[PDB]
């Protein structure tokens, strides 16, 4: 499919949006409604996981997390705020988003000239710090500088699942907005919250891995 949405654990499910280059997102199914965690690469990929969604639940969308400023993680925000979803992220995330996102936009489609040409569209929900949802359930937090400045991990403590973002995956990658030197330095305060963990979901590649996902990436930055 273009698209796949499938379960991990309970009601948290992992994303493939094979549109472009494969990147994976995830969506948490709760009480009172449904959290987006990355909202895909375009208003037409968030369409089609909304359709997804509403294939599983008939619970609105209540947020969706940008989980850096990047067309991957932000690339929907058109189609979320459209149908009263809010689209959710730090402050940081917002502030690199205000001032780069032309810049993001271009560069995307330097390696992707089909990707198309997206207007802004920002975080109506910004913190200052890290952050919850779902009744403390979804749990985002800032590590430090990795494959961008800004970039925040997602932790689901019930089902022992850590969202990667771009910045867990199992290839290097061209590195063009990392910070090479403080990237394993952020992976390994990651690993000193001592989180349990069973899985990781790796935000691009095939997601599916265990904690070891940090270490493999953190070896080939390492190496970089
Ligand atoms: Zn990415």
């Amino acid at each position: 499919a273009g698209m796949s949405l499938t379960q991990v654990s309970g009601p948290v499910y992992v994303v493939e949006d094979n549109y472009y280059v494969q990147e994976n997102s995830m969506v948490y199914f709760g009480a009172k409604g449904v959290t987006v965690v990355g909202a895909t690469w375009t208003p037409d990929t968030a369409r089609e996981l909304h359709k997804l969604i509403k294939r599983v639940s008939r619970k609105p969308v209540l947020e969706v997390i940008n989980t850096n400023y990047h067309t991957d993680r932000a690339g929907g925000n058109a189609y979320w705020k459209s149908i009263g979803a809010k689209v959710v992220s730090t402050r940081q995330t917002r502030d690199l988003m205000k001032s780069d996102w032309a810049e993001i936009v271009a560069f995307t489609r330097k390696g992707l000239p089909e990707y198309p040409d997206l207007p802004l569209v920002l975080p109506n929900v910004v913190h200052d710090g890290d952050f919850t949802l779902q009744e403390g359930k979804v749990r985002a937090f800032y590590a430090g500088p990795a494959h961008t400045p800004d970039g925040i991990f997602v932790y689901f403590p019930d089902e022992q699942v850590l969202y990667g973002n771009c910045i867990l995956k199992e290839k290097l990658g061209n590195l063009s907005f990392a910070d090479v030197k403080a990237y394993p330095q952020t992976l390994e305060r990651l690993k000193a919250m001592k989180l349990p963990i069973k899985t990781v979901i790796g935000g691009h590649d095939s997601p599916l891995h265990g904690p070891e996902l940090i270490d493999h990436y953190e070896a080939l930055i390492k190496a970089a």
